[PDB]
C-alpha cells in the first residue's frame, strides 16, 4: 500500500495493457515500451526525492534494504510486476533508475499462432548465412571497413574494440555507439564517466567503484536494447558471455590486447578469473567466445613504421559461428 | 490421533484399496488416483481452515513447525502413508496442497508377473529410434512445426522454450500447455503468477519469492504430478531439473533466455555449474545430461531487423544423440 | 575396581537367558530379533530357538545395562548402540524407533579363542579352497548371460537372486518397483538372515523368520546401513536409494555383502547409474571422488538393473523395459 | 639443563657411541640399538612420574607444550639428539614412549666403502626376482599357503588382511604377528586394544580416540622394525603408502573388502579422502598401492556353500612390482 | 563549485611550463622524464625540447597539486600517481623512490576532440592498412628463422631486437645475463622511448635520451609494470623475472607492448619456460590458470630465449648454449 | 653511513673491479670471487660483534629488524650492492654469514661478444648425449659404481641418496661430499649438525629448528654457492629444491627416506604436493620436473635378511629421460 502510493504517478502506463515496460531513468521522465518500441513522456511530478522514497518503500515491502551500501534492488510488486531499482552510487548521480516489467497475459492456441505466420520462418538447417551476414562478409571482402562497422552496429553484432594501451579504443567505441539508432534503450557500465549519450534520450549510466559483474546481472532485469560495458578486465567476462548468450545482442565493449587473436586469448584468461568460469575446460571457454563475439576491431599505435593510429585487423568469422 | 481426526474427511479414499494417491489441491475438492487415472470428488466440509489445522497437526506429529517461513512439509503417518503438505506462501493463496501416497501392499511372484505379460515386452534396445521418435522426426523433416510441437507435448517430450527476454516465450509455453490432456495432474513452479490452467482442474500452483525453485522441484517428487511446469530455468535449479527429469518425470515444459538453440544448452550448462553438486560434474558430463534429458528446444525470435516479426527461428530435436 | 565390577554384574544379569548360547564354543553369533526367540550361527548356518522367558522388557533392560557399561544412553533419541561386553563379545543393539515396534534387535559377535597360530588355521581347513587364483574370465555368470540372451528374463531374475547378484529395481514413481522388489525377495532362500531398511513398512517377510526391520524417520538410512555391518545379515534390503546413502551402499557392497536388492527412481537403466552417481555426490566423502571413479564403483558393485515401465501411454501395461547386466565391464574394470 | 638432568638415567647408553638409539617404552626399562640389534636393560630408577617430567622439561625447552591435548612431542636435544615423546592418551596408559636418535658421526671415503664390499651387491637391472621372491612364488604355486604366509612375514612383505565384516581379520592379523621374530621392535596403532604382544618385549601401543594418520607420522621418528596399523579406513591410507614407500617394510594391516581386487579398490577410495591423496590421478594411486602392498589375504565367511570361514584368495604379484 | 575551481587553478598553475605542448592539437603525448626537458609524441614520433625553467621542485609541486585534485597523496611512501586532469588529460606521475633520484616522471595522455564519427576515421586513413587478414603463415619471421638455421646468431639477435621480438636472457647466476641484456639494448633504435624496471641501477641508457628508470625496494616490480601501461613506452625493460610479476609481464606483452627484453635464472631454455611457469603460479590470478594455459601464454608472448653458460667447467668460457625460437608453435597455438 | 662504516674492513674487495662477490662466512675471514674463482683473505679486525652490528645497521637502512626471530636479511646498499645476511640461529653459532653481490657494469656490443667467441659454441641440441653423460653411462654399464659416483660429483650431477631410516644415507652423502673440489663454495642446510666440512674452508652451515629448510633454500639463491647440500628432503621444500636446481644450481647432493630408487621419485612427488605451488602442478608435470632436475639416485640397503649387510642395491641414472 505504501508501494502502491508511490507508484501513483505511473498509473497511466502501468494500467495501459498495451504497454509491457515502464522505465524511469531520471527524475521528470518516463519511458514506456509499447509493441517493442519506446515512448517518451514528461512527468514533472516525479522528483528525485520521490524516487528515493519509492526505492525505500519497495525495499521495506520485502526482506530488504536499499542503500548506498546496497544500491541495487530487485522486488516483486503486489500485482505481479517485477521492479528493478538502481540508486545514486551504482547509477548516475541525481538519478534513480527504475524498471517495471509487467506480467504477460497473452493467450494464443497453436492454431492462432499458425494464422499469425508463426511457423513460416523456420530456418531449416543449412550452414547458409542470413542475408545480413552475407552483406557484412561482402563489405569486409570489398575492404570497405567503415561501412562494415556501421552495418555491424546496425545489424546488432557483438563488437569488441581491441587495442594496445593508449590506442583510442574508447573513442572508437564512442564512434560506433553513434551508429546505434537513437530510439533504442542503452545502458552503460563503467567506472569513470566517458560513454556519454547526447543523442540517446532513453539511457542509464551504471557505475562501479558493486562490480561490473553485478551491474551486468542487473541489466538482465532492466530491458536494455544494448548493454555497453566500457571495458572487460576480469571475471565479468564470464557474465558478459552469459548476458550475450541470453540474447542481449548489439553489445559494444573494449579490451586491452595486442591483436585480434590476443583479444580472445586475454578474454579467456579473464573468464578463468570467475568461479564458474574456472569449471569450464579451456576449449569450451574459447568456443563460448566465438559463439558470442561477432567482431573484433583492433586499434594499432603505428610504431614499427610511423603510420600512426590505424586499424590493423578486423576479425569477423560467422562461418565458425554457424558451424560451432 | 490429532492428524487422524483431520484425515477423516478423506477416509473413503484412504481406505479404498483401489486408490493409490489422495490429493487436495484447494479447499472443497479431492483428486484420487485409481489405476493411474485421476478422479474428481467434491468434498464440501474440507475448508481452508481444516487444511491449515491438518498441516499443523501433522507437523507436531513429527515434531516440526509449519507457517509462512516453513511452508513445505514432509511426513509419514502412523498407517504408513507419506504426506506432502505445501501451504500458501509456497502455494497459491487461500490454498493448501496435500498429497498422500499410500503404502504398496501387492504381493506377486515371478510366475504371477510372467502370466500377466511382465516379461513379454522387453525391447532389444537398438539405436534405431522408437516409433514415436520416427513420427516426430518425420514431422520436423516435413516442416510441419505446428504438428511437431503438438505431438511432442502429447508424446511427453521435455521441451525448453528459448528466446531473448520479451520474445514471447511464456505465451508459447502457455500455448504448448493447452496441448496437455486435461485429465493430467499439473504442477507449476513460478515467481510471478502467469501459467494459469483454466482447463486443467487437477493442478497446484507453487510459488517462490528459504523457499526456492529448487526446493519446489524437490517437493514435486513427493506430489505425484504427471508433468512439472517450471516457468523458467535461471540458475542452480537446472541441476535439480535434470535430476527430476532423469528420475522419470517427463512431459516437462520450461523456458530459458537464450540467443539460439545451441546457446540454450550452453546457458543451461552454466546454470548447472551454479549448483554445489553441479560443480562436481565435468563439463562434458553436464552437456551429456542435458542431451539425455532435453528432447526439444524451440527458439523464439523477435524479427526486428528483417521486419519479420514474432516467429520461431529453429526447432532443435535430435533423438539420435539421446 | 568395585564400580566396574558392579556394572559388569548387571549386564551379565540381563544376559542370563542367553547364557546357553553364549557359553557354547561351537556357536559364533547370537541374535535376538524379537521377544521370545533367538537365532544362532552354528557353522555359517542359522538355528532357531524358542525362549519364552525373554520378553520385550528384558531386552530393554539389557540395552540400558550395556549402555551404562560403556557409559552411554540407549534412549528413544539414541536407539543404536555398539558395545564390547566383559567377556569380549561385540554387541549391537537397535531399539524401537529405529527397529520394528515391540521388538529389540540384539547381535552378539563372539571372539576366537581357538585360531591363534597359522597351524590352527590349516587344521580347520582355512587353506583348502584358496584354489581360485581370481579368474580373468567369467565363471558361470555365463549361465546368467545366456539366460538374458535367450530372453528368459524370469529365470534370469530368479537365478540372479539365488546367485546373490546386487540388484537395483528401477522405474518412475508408481511403476511398481516395490512390488517387483518384494517378488524378488521371495526368491531369497528362507534360511538366510535379512535386514530391511525403510521409511515406510512395506517389505514384510512372512517366509523369512530370521529378519530385522530397521526404520529411519539422527537416525538415517545411512546410519542404519552402517549398523548392518555389525549385525550379521546374509543380505541387506534397502527399500530405496535417494541421496548420500548411495555411497554407504557402495561401501557396504564393496565390503562383501552380496545379494542386496534395492530400488531407485529412474527413467531407464542408464539413467539409474546416472542418478546413483548424483546421489553419491551428496555424500561428504562421495564428493571427494572423481566422477569417473564414482561411475566405476557403481559398475563394480551393481550387477543388475531392472527397469519397470507403466505402459499406460502405449497401452502396454505394467512391464519391464530393459534388464541391464554386464559382468564383462565389471570384469575389464576390476582388472584394468 | 633441566632436560639434561632428566636424561641422567640414560647416560650409559646415550654416551655409548656403539649405540644409535635409546628407547623407553614403559617405566622401568630401556631398549637400545647397537649395530641394528636391540638390547634390553632394566632401569628401575625410571618411574612413570620421571618420564612425565622428562616430557614437560623437553616441551618447555622449545616453543612447546606437552599434554593430554598434545600428547605427541618432537624435539631436538642440546647435543643434537632427536627425541620423540608420546604420552598416555596417545600411548598405552601408565607408560610414556621415548625415542632418542643420536647424530651420525661415521666418516668413510669412497675407498673405505669399496674395501667394505659396498659396491659388490648392486642388482644390475633384470626383471629377475630376488631369491626370497622366487621362494614365495613357489610356495604359492605349490599351494602351501600356510608356509607362504609365514615366509611372507619373515621376508617382511607388506601384508593386508582383507575380509567381509565379521570375518576374523584381526585374529588372522594376530596369527601373522606371531611369525614376527621376537627381537624386533613393534609399534601398534589402534583405537581399542586388541593387538597385544606378549612375546615381543620391545613394543609401543599407540592409540587414537590425534588420528591414525598423526600416529603413523609419529612412527617415522620412533625407529620401529614394523608398524602394525590395526585397520585402514580413510585418509590414513595415504600416510600408510608414504610410510611404506619410506622403507618401513614388514607391515601388517587390515581392510574391510569383499575380495582381493576390492581391497585395492577400497584402499584407493581411502587415499582420495586425503588432501594430498586427492591430487594424485587415480592410476597413480593404484600404482602406489601395487608398489607398496606385497600380499593381500582375503578371509571369506563361507555362505554360498556352508564351508565356514576360509581364505578365498591370496594375492601376490611381484612381477608387476618389479616392472611397475 | 569554488572549492573545486580553486583546486583546479593550482594544478593549472604548475602545468604552465608545459602549456605550449598541452595546447598544440598535433601533439598527443607530453612527457617529462627529468628536470629540464620534455618529450612529446608528434605523429607516433618523439621530439626533444629543452625547458630549463622546469626544475625538480616544479615537478614535486606539480605532483602534490594533482594529488590534491583527486584528494590523494604523492608522498615518498606513495610515489605512483594516476589522475585525470581538468581538461581531460590522463596523467601518470612517478616520484624519486620509485624512479631515478633527482628526477620525476610525468606522462600526460591527451584526449581526441577530432575522431567522433566513423567518417572522421576514414579521412585520416585509419582504414587504409587493414590489409593483413592475419596470415596463417610466417611473414618474415622466416628471415629470423633462416638466420638461426644458418647459424648466424649475432645477426639473429640484432634482427630480433630490431623486429621487436620479446627476448628472455637466460642463464645461471653470474653467467653474464645482465651484460648480454645491455648488449641487446644497444640494438634498440635510439629514438624509442624506454622504461627500465629494476632493484639495482644497472641498465643505464647513455644513447637513449628518452627513458625513465623505475625502481622497487608497497612498490613492486609488478606495480611498476602496471604503471608502464600508462606511460607511453616503446619497450619495457624489466631487469629480471623472479616471481608473481611474470603474470603481469605476460599481460603487458599480450596487451601489445612488443620488443621487451628481460632475464631469468635458468639452467637451459626449457628450464626457463619451466621456471617462468612456476613464477606465474605465485600470482593470485596466475594460480587460477591451468598449467597448460600458463605454458601456452608463455609461448604466445615469449619469442626468443637466449641461454648463457659460463664455460669454466670444460674451459669453454663465456658462451651461448642455445637460442630458442619457434614462431611455428606460437603460430599453431594462436590458431589452434 | 652506519652501514658504510661497518663495510670499511671490506673496502679493498668492494672497490676492486675484478671482484664480483665478497663473502664473510665467519669472523676473521673473507672469501672473494675474482673471475669465477674464490680467494681467501685473513681479516683480523672483523669480529663476531662487528658483523652483528653490520647486520643491524643494514636492517635499519631498509627499515627492518634482525635478531633471533628474524635471522635472514636481504638488502640493497646505496652503491647498488645486494647483501644477504644470515645470523646465528639460522647459521652456525658464533658465526654470521654475509654475501655481497656487486653490480654488473660491463659494456660489450654484439661485435665484442663475437670476436671473443660467444657465438662459436652454440650446440645443435641433439638427443645424442653429451660427452660427460656418455662417460657416466659407460661407468655404470661397466659396473664401476665407485668411479661412477666420484665422476657424478665431479661432473656436478644432482644426486639423491636414498634408503630406509638408519641405512647410512648421511654417511654416504658425507663420502660423496669429499669428492667435491676443496675450492668450491658450499652451503649446508640441516636441522642437526652432521655435514661437517673440514676440507672445504669456504662454507656456511645453515640451520632450521619461521625459519624452514625452504626459506634457507631461497636464501641460498642470494648467497653465491657452488653447491647446496640439503641434508634431507621431507616435505614442501622438495618444490623449492626443484626450483633452485632448475635455476641452474647444480652439483647438489641430498637424501630421502625411500624403499627403492623408483619409490624415491614416488615420495619426492608427494613432498612437492605439500607445497602451495606444488599442489597446482599436475602429477605428470611434477614427475617430469623431478626427472629434469634429478640426475642420480643411489639407494642404500641394510642387507638384513640375506645377511649381506650395508650395501648399494641400485644406482639410477637415465640421461635419456632428461
Amino acid at each position: 500500500a505504501s508501494v502502491n502510493f508511490h507508484l501513483e504517478p505511473l498509473r497511466p502506463w502501468l494500467d495501459d495493457p498495451q504497454i509491457t515496460e515502464v522505465c524511469v531513468n531520471r527524475p521528470g521522465e518516463v519511458f514506456c515500451e509499447r509493441a517493442s518500441a519506446w515512448e517518451y513522456y514528461a512527468v514533472p511530478n516525479l522528483d528525485y526525492e520521490h524516487l528515493i522514497s519509492l526505492g525505500t518503500a519497495t525495499a521495506r515491502f520485502v526482506d530488504q534494504d536499499i542503500s548506498d551500501s546496497r544500491p541495487v534492488l530487485s522486488a516483486i510488486l503486489p500485482m505481479g510486476e517485477r521492479i528493478q531499482i538502481v540508486r545514486p552510487p551504482a547509477c548516475e548521480h541525481g538519478t534513480i533508475s527504475v524498471t517495471i516489467r509487467k506480467p504477460s497475459f497473452t493467450r494464443r492456441t497453436l492454431e492462432d499462432y499458425a494464422q499469425q505466420g508463426f511457423f513460416k520462418h523456420v530456418r531449416p538447417m543449412s550452414k547458409s548465412l542470413t542475408p545480413f551476414e552475407q552483406e557484412l562478409l561482402a563489405l569486409k571482402e570489398a575492404g570497405d571497413y567503415m561501412s562494415f562497422l556501421r552495418r555491424a552496429v546496425q545489424l546488432e553484432r557483438v563488437i569488441v574494440v581491441a587495442g594496445e594501451t593508449g590506442s583510442g579504443k574508447t573513442t572508437l567505441m564512442k564512434a560506433l555507439m553513434q551508429e546505434i539508432p537513437f530510439d533504442q534503450r542503452l545502458i552503460t557500465i563503467e567506472d569513470v564517466p566517458e560513454l556519454f549519450l547526447p543523442d540517446h534520450p532513453n539511457h542509464v549510466h551504471l557505475f562501479y567503484p558493486v562490480t561490473a559483474a553485478t551491474l551486468l546481472r542487473s541489466c538482465l532485469r532492466m530491458k536494455p536494447t544494448r548493454i555497453l560495458l566500457a571495458e572487460l578486465r576480469g571475471g565479468e567476462a564470464y557474465d558478459f558471455i552469459n548476458v550475450a548468450a541470453s540474447g542481449h545482442g548489439g553489445s559494444i565493449t573494449s579490451c586491452h590486447a595486442g591483436s585480434c587473436e590476443l583479444t580472445f586469448e586475454r578474454l579467456a584468461l579473464m573468464v578463468l578469473q570467475n568461479r564458474q568460469g574456472r569449471q569450464l575446460p579451456y576449449e569450451i571457454i574459447r568456443r563460448l567466445l566465438y559463439l558470442v563475439v561477432d567482431v573484433v576491431v583492433h586499434v594499432h599505435n603505428g610504431v614499427h613504421d610511423g603510420t600512426g593510429r590505424h586499424i590493423s585487423e578486423v576479425w569477423y568469422d560467422p562461418n565458425t559461428k554457424r558451424a560451432l
